């Protein structure tokens, strides 16, 4: 394997003696050579772990090397400050300042320009993270929401142009917010130049995707492939016009790219330099369990895809230091944590509590979440969860039938009742979502619907407002950076249109992506109002967060309440939160306190408590007591 000083003397050749001389002495590249020297050993082990001895691996790695120094030495100053900043402080992820939210901005804002004049309002939440969804070109009509992208440098048009983008990232950070969008890395939509050209049989781009003659091989996949959408197609191909078949894990429009060619890396190695220099802190690693497929395995969480994304890591560390991976793993709670590492996903998404936390409003019981934030929540150094509370997507009971076991509950019967109780086919549900890819060969099921709806909003609940604090609180509160659907702070409610667009009957998880509310928006200052209520005890509970040094870090000690129906916890030693599931009062008891101060303020209510007798909450209420 050659070594950093041998491949940076190479990437000099391409300057003439005089221009060597000048290049060798500026800044950028002391600090490239710096990182390089840094950095580098852990990308070329990686890449070797996978690749092995493959003949494309060393004239791939001075491709993608001498590109990466051209990115960096692109890259504008004031990113490069980022860099220096971040580089220096690893734990920025940790912080009890940061709070995100994610929107879609055509579902939002109309396009990029009005996504822009939406900064005001971000900065009048509080909020110092914005996830942008899939911006870029996709095919007309049915695109999985954008995740199905047919080029990674050309702008949807009805969002706007590459240069608003730019624009608007701009604007984000003038605003104090990072700029947080999407890798969609796995696959490419099947009318990709790359995905038409492989097809073609470019020899160029020969074994950029995972095509075969016929079932054979995909049959023999297919016996051991999870469906992620049984409703588009069985198992993970889909079969091309001309009779052969492709991998196609999502939808049949979404090809997966085959990593096992070094140059599908070094391809997407240069597409994330790209939307890097565009400004960007934070990239969604989308679908990282998929990147790489082994014969008789479910082709997930698999070593190699794991040494792709440090490798990956690797690059940043090298030519955009300021850039940080989020992990998108749904999948089982000890796959999902390994991809978690400041050499691999500094963050990823927290499915596992999310997950809980609906699960929990369901039973009344916490059990499921005390044990999850007790033996799941803490995380290695430099590392943060992503906590949230509903996403784009369908909500999936991710919990684990072994966690499960141990508490006597049976995994499959329990998912059964959730799914029922959330689609609203159990008596007394206060739940209203709709069903999303009921497999009727395994029984898995997922639900869709927003916040709002599945805490019966829709309706009118009584409950439905404080349901919403109480999860979100949780989020906020737990240790992580907190994530918050645009959206959800005024109470929206599904959309009530998708079942009959034919571009989105067939999906519904269309339900929870309804437009910006013009009417609840307008009401989010009218305490008397649901979203007004909603808005500001969230602005509220997100002002508490980002003052109080007691909720910095995402680490925590869980507090046994000896109440079935209240969750317990400690951050710092210093904030005890207690939340209670149930909709009638429940107490935790002065025998249950006495190791507590006599008494705590709340920064919830912003009374003074009692905890030298019993402490009797309110239903659904939360409390954040500083108890030193
Ligand atoms: O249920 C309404 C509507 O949802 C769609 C689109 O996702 O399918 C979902 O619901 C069906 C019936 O409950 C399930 O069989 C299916 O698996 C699930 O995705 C539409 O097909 C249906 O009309």
């Amino acid at each position: 394997s050659p070594n950093s000083q041998y491949l940076k003397t190479r990437i000099l050749d391409i300057y003439t003696p005089e221009q060597r001389a000048g290049i060798e002495k500026s800044e950028d590249w002391r600090q490239f050579s710096r990182r390089m020297d840094t950095h580098f050993p852990k990308l070329m082990n990686e890449l070797d772990s996978v690749y092995g001895n493959n003949e494309a691996l060393l004239p791939m790695l001075e491709m993608l090397l001498a590109q990466a120094w051209q990115s960096y030495s692109q890259r504008n100053s004031s990113l490069k400050d980022i860099d220096i900043a971040r580089e220096n402080n690893p734990d920025w992820i940790l912080s009890n300042k940061q709070v995100g939210g994610v929107c879609y901005v055509d579902l939002f804002a109309g396009d990029l320009k009005g996504l822009k004049d939406k900064i005001p309002y971000f900065q009048e939440l509080g909020l110092t993270y914005l996830h942008l969804m899939p911006l870029f070109k996709c095919p007309e009509g049915k695109s999985d929401g954008g995740y199905a992208v047919s080029s990674y440098r050309d702008v949807n048009p009805a969002l706007g142009t590459i240069g608003d983008l730019r624009e608007v990232i701009a604007a984000l950070h003038e605003a104090g917010i990072s700029a947080v969008v999407d890798f969609i890395f796995n696959h490419t939509s099947n009318e990709h130049e790359w995905a038409q050209r492989c097809a073609a049989g470019d020899p160029l781009f020969d074994n950029f995707y995972y095509i075969f003659p016929d079932r054979r091989m995909p049959d023999q996949y297919d016996r051991t492939l999870r469906e992620i959408f049984p409703d588009q197609h069985p198992g993970g191909f889909s079969q091309l016009e001309d009779g052969r078949w492709v991998w196609t894990t999502f939808n049949s429009f979404q090809w997966d790219l085959n990593y096992s060619n070094p140059w599908v890396f070094r391809a997407m190695a240069g597409e994330m330099l790209f939307l890097a220099n565009l400004g960007v802190d934070i990239l969604r690693m989308d679908a990282v369990a998929f990147i790489w497929k082994q014969m008789g395995t479910s082709c997930e969480n698999l070593p190699q895809a794991h040494a792709l994304i440090r490798a990956f890591n690797a690059v940043m560390r090298i030519a955009a230091p300021a850039v940080f991976f989020k992990s998108e793993a749904i999948v089982h709670p000890d796959q999902v944590v390994q991809y978690i590492g400041q050499d691999e996903c500094q963050i990823g998404y927290n499915p596992l509590q999310m997950a809980l936390l609906w699960n929990t409003l369901a039973t009344r019981e916490v059990n499921l979440l005390h044990q999850a934030l007790t033996y799941r929540h803490n995380l290695p150094e430099h590392t943060a969860w992503v906590n949230y509370v509903r996403s784009h997507d369908d909500i999936g009971w991710t919990f684990a039938d072994e966690d499960a076991a141990y508490l006597g509950i049976s995994g499959y019967d329990h998912r059964q009742f959730l799914n029922r109780f959330f689609v609203n086919r159990f008596d007394g549900s206060f739940a209203r979502g709709v069903p999303f890819q009921y497999n009727p060969s395994t029984g898995d099921c997922r639900v869709s619907g927003t916040a709002a709806a599945l805490v019966g909003l829709a309706q009118d609940d009584p409950h439905a407002v404080d349901r919403i604090k109480l999860l979100y609180s949780i989020a906020l509160s737990t240790g992580g950076l907190p994530l918050i659907y645009l959206g959800d702070e005024v109470g929206t409610l599904n959309d009530d249109d998708w079942s009959q667009d034919s571009n989105k009957s067939d999906d519904s998880r269309w339900a929870h992506r309804p437009r910006y509310n013009e009417a609840l928006y307008a009401q989010r200052n009218d305490p008397s109002t649901a979203a007004g209520q909603i808005y500001q005890d969230l602005r509220h509970m997100i002002a508490v967060r980002q003052s109080n040094p007691r909720f910095d870090g995402g680490r925590l000690v869980t507090f046994n309440t000896n109440n079935k129906h209240i969750i317990g916890y400690i951050r710092n030693n210093a904030l005890l939160a207690f939340g209670n599931f149930s909709e009638y009062p429940q107490t935790v008891t002065a025998h249950t306190l006495q190791a507590m101060p006599f008494k705590a303020h709340d920064l919830i209510g912003g009374k003074t408590v009692s905890l030298n007798q019993d402490l009797t909450l309110q239903p659904y209420q939360v409390m954040w007591l500083e108890i030193a």
